């Protein structure tokens, strides 16, 4: 009768008022903490007194009509969110439709700062303040942050300031951890962002796709059916999530997990673990849960998918289901391929039976059919040796350096910041991947490079530059990739115009944390190649390298910006006939 009572009761009210503060900030990115609160407050009310009577006046009403119409009263709608107001407009679902364009992918806030002094003081004062705050920052920052995994998050961030606030040294124990958990945040967002951009750019059969070939490595040892059941469970619970709907999603999410530790035995012996937990951790231990290891009865795929003779008429009648059975045992023997390599897999094992099947004698075509898979295994698997040698041999900041090269030239028309930030979540991807035993490293480089491909897509959407880059995040989500592999030096490109003050360092920069320093360099490394595109990876680093050492240099001054004002010129000069 009343949806929102009935959320209001399986979820608590703890859970309730997080997930609609989760909601609400993503919605509405900029509004101070305390009105959010305040709407969050109403709303809850609203749903005590439904949940006393569900016959009450508008008890029965759509979550989406409820919390559409909260939002639209907020102080200041065409103000704050010009284009927002006219959302307001409309009736649901439109209105929802409305709100979601509407969410911002780089607001870029205020940095997130440990200050382990003032922080501390706030959360002894009012932990329940603290934590709505905390969820409240990271919400609008990542406004499609999976919902219930931010609730998990935050009991972390509180943990810590448990264990830290007590402490002798207050950043001592509270600066690495609270980076840590930045980290986590910002995979889990980038995590989540793909599978919304999975909806949102190609649709549902891509998601249930996906998870069907990621579900079978984790889970080998369940059946075709039981695989399809959870990624049926999973992919509407993340529909939901991505669509704002965060109440239902957590809902049908509990019920998932509750589902897959009822039938743990017939799913994977790595769950065990994650079941013995409380709710929020044992769903966060199954999201991320480790791969079984494989079952000794694994059937022989020739017999059934190359040899068999009815395979063509299998195909006929029920492509979508033969497909998925093909996508099931493949990607569940292959723990050591990505996914998007594994849906490669299936296309050309689907484009193979279309061709054949059209033939006078089928068999004899698709006989080799698991044979052409050869060449779609070997390109990404030295892709993968070729990156992980380069940064073993010149570390971190140099294969960072080396991306940020090789992304320019392929896309000079994207903003510096944008190429530095994805150069630099790329080299990440070396130094997290390249280090694992072997067959572990290309899932995890190929899994992690369709995550920073999608952050790229995600801000190309808002900012189009290049038809390059349109054309690769929108032709096919498992081609990514190869697509962006294959893109080279843009050659109409026009180098950028000179700007000498692009290039000319000041004393300001002696004083930040290694991280920001480093950020300049490369932001001038990706502005050395806008303006001498064709010069060698080879001669930029040795300007680059003469740059840092001038930086180092007269940081190391007496006077800094005598040294800066001095030498900063020459070299300005001298590096451009380098490039040539
Ligand atoms: N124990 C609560 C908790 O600390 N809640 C904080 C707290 O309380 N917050 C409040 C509030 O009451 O003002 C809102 Cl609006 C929603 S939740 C946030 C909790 C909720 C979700 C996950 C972990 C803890
Ligand atoms: N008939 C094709 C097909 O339409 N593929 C389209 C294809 O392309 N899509 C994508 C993608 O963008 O990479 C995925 Cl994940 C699989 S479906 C969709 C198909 C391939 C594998 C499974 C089901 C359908």
């Amino acid at each position: 009768k009343s949806e929102i009572a009935h959320r209001f009761n399986d979820l608590g009210e703890k859970h309730f008022k997080g997930l609609v503060l989760v909601a609400f900030s993503q919605y509405l990115q900029q509004c101070p903490f305390e009105d959010h609160v305040k709407l969050v407050n109403e709303v809850t009310e609203f749903a005590k007194k439904c949940a006393a009577d569900e016959s009450a006046e508008n008890c029965d009403k759509s979550l989406h009509t409820l919390f559409g119409d909260k939002l639209c009263t907020v102080a200041t709608l065409r103000a704050t969110y010009g284009e927002l107001a006219d959302c307001c407009e409309k009736q649901e679902p439109e209105r929802n439709e409305c709100f979601l364009t509407h969410k911002d992918d780089h607001p870029n806030l205020p940095k997130l700062k440990p200050e382990p002094d003032a922080q501390c003081a706030a959360f002894q004062e009012d932990p329940d303040k603290f934590l709505g705050k905390y969820l409240y920052e990271v919400a609008r920052r990542h406004p499609y942050f999976y919902g219930p995994e931010l609730l998990f998050h935050a009991e972390e961030y509180k943990a810590d300031f448990t264990e830290c606030c007590p402490a002798d040294d207050k950043a001592g124990c509270l600066i690495p951890k609270l980076d840590a958990l930045k980290e986590r945040i910002l995979l889990s967002s980038a995590k989540e962002r793909l599978k919304c951009s999975s909806f949102q750019n190609f649709g549902e059969r891509a998601v249930k796709a996906w998870s069907v070939a990621r579900l079978s490595q984790k889970f080998p040892k369940a059946d075709f059916a039981e695989v399809s059941k959870i990624v049926t469970d999973l992919t509407k619970v993340h529909k939901e999530c991505c669509h704002g709907d965060l109440l239902e999603c957590a809902d049908d999410r509990a019920d998932l997990a509750k589902y897959i530790c009822e039938h743990q035995d017939s799913i994977s012996g790595k769950l065990k673990a994650c079941c013995d937990k409380p709710l929020l951790q044992k769903s966060h231990c199954i999201a991320e849960v480790k791969e079984d290891d494989l079952p000794s009865d694994l059937p022989a795929l020739a017999a059934d998918f190359a040899e068999d003779k009815e395979i063509c008429k299998h195909y006929k009648d029920a492509k979508d289901v033969f497909l998925g059975t093909f996508l099931y045992e493949y990607s569940r023997r292959h723990p050591d391929y990505s996914v998007s390599l594994l849906l490669r897999i299936a296309k050309t094992y689907e484009a193979t039976l279309e061709k054949c099947c059209a033939e006078a004698d089928p068999p004899a075509c698709y006989a080799t059919v698991f044979d052409q898979f050869t060449p779609l295994v070997e390109e990404p698997k030295s892709l993968v040796k070729k990156n992980c040698d380069l940064f073993e041999e010149v570390g971190e900041y140099d294969f960072q350096n080396a991306l940020i090269v090789r992304y320019t030239k392929k896309a000079p028309q994207v903003s510096t910041p944008t190429l530095v930030e994805i150069g630099r979540t790329l080299g990440k991807v070396g130094s997290r991947c390249c280090k694992l035993p072997e067959s572990e490293r290309l899932p995890c480089s190929e899994n992690h490079l369709a995550l920073a491909l999608n952050r790229l897509c995600v801000l190309h959407e808002k900012t189009p530059v290049s038809e390059k880059i349109t054309k690769c995040c929108t032709d096919s989500l498992a081609e990514r990739r190869p697509c962006f592999s294959a893109l080279e030096l843009d050659e109409g490109y026009v180098p950028k115009e000179f700007k000498a003050e692009t290039f000319t360092f000041h004393a300001d920069i002696c004083t930040l944390p290694e991280d920001e320093k480093q950020i300049k360099k490369q932001s001038a490394l990706a502005e050395l190649v806008k303006h001498k595109p064709k010069a060698t990876k080879e001669q930029l680093k040795t300007v680059l390298g003469n740059f840092s050492a001038f930086v180092a240099k007269c940081c190391g001054a007496e006077d800094k910006e005598a040294c800066f004002a001095e030498e900063g010129p020459k070299l300005v000069a001298s590096s451009q006939l380098a490039l040539a």
